[PDB]
């Protein structure tokens, strides 16, 4: 339950949120452009803060909350962790009121989990009608893995999740390649 | 957190289970037969007890001891189960004493899932190695949609998991044709 550096980024554990930061990541989890590609559209801050004080016995799932030189970038978080398995399950939304941000989160997020962590692989669930992120995560190298077929509702129809993944093989390769 | 009922068969949620039957629960879940297929190989007494404490405020996880005529059959669950998206994750192991009771688990445990909870999809993760259960499921039409690529280590490499699925259509058409 500590905090990590990556260049001048700050991930800061959720557990570790001042009490305006657990209300700004709040405020950027239930912004439509966030809300409408979760799993759940709106969280009460009574869950919010529950889920936070949840967090402090779990282990398995870490979310931080991104900093750098002032500006928080959004979110990330690396679930479901299973460490003698050496995977986990890898989230990411960023500040919505900012252009861009997913990137240095991504890069920060991965340090974390394939530098610090050890993880093995990473994966990712990514609703099918979800354009913007299977654009950004296919741009980095995250490879389709299969599908979740029927798994969301939405609009009163059942739709896919995408699965996509990267190991610390492919990790390695984009580092050696700078 | 209720029993449940289908034809001579009784599904016995966890939370209800005396105290026999919950070290026979163990018993059958720490047996090499079924340990050898489970993401954690050994489970002790005191984790044990604690799952079927945490049970009791997880509605979204659902564990079932079966029994038929006087035999415990073995342990049905569906987990990870979402209300508004209606999924789920079946999971079976059968009682390890026994040659069979796989299929009589499976179709109790369908029967709860889609008829019970009125679920839309269910999901299945098996171990790539696992042929005994990928055959089991392949014949119960349960259908592949992809891979968790390198998501289990074992003896010392990492192999994939599988994954399979049943829509409610499917199930219904199982039943119109008897
Ligand atoms: C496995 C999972 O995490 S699934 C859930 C994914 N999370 C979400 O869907 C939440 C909502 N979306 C997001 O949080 C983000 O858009 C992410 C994390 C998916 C991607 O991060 P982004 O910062 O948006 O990366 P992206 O490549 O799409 O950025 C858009 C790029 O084009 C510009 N741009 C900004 N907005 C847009 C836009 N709507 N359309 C096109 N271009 C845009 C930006 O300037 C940026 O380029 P730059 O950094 O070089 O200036
Ligand atoms: C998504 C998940 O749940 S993944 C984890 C799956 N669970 C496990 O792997 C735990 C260990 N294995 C099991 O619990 C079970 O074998 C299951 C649940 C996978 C399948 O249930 P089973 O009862 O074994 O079904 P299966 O079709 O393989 O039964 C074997 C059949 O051939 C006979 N048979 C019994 N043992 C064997 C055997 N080792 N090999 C071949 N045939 C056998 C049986 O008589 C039975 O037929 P019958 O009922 O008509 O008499």
């Amino acid at each position: 339950k500590k905090n990590y550096s990556y260049k001048n980024i700050q991930a800061i554990d959720f557990t570790n949120l001042n009490d305006g930061e657990k209300l700004l990541v709040l405020e950027f989890r239930n912004h439509p452009n966030t809300a409408l590609w979760m799993y759940s559209t709106f969280i009460s801050l009574k869950t919010h803060l529950q889920f936070i004080e949840d967090l402090k016995n779990s282990p398995n799932h870490r979310y931080f909350l991104f900093k750098e030189e002032g500006v928080y970038l959004g979110v990330g978080s690396i679930t479901k962790i299973n460490f003698f398995h050496k995977h986990g399950y890898l989230g990411i939304y960023k500040n919505p009121f900012l252009k861009n941000g997913g990137e240095t989160i991504l890069k920060a997020l991965e340090f974390i989990a394939f530098e610090e962590f050890q993880l093995h692989s990473l994966h990712l669930e990514v609703m099918e009608n979800n354009f913007k992120a299977i654009a950004f995560y296919e741009k980095n190298h995250y490879e389709l893995e299969g599908r979740l077929k029927g798994f969301i509702s939405k609009d009163k129809e059942f739709i896919d999740v995408l699965l996509y993944y990267k190991d610390k093989k492919g990790y390695n390769d984009q580092s050696l390649l700078k």
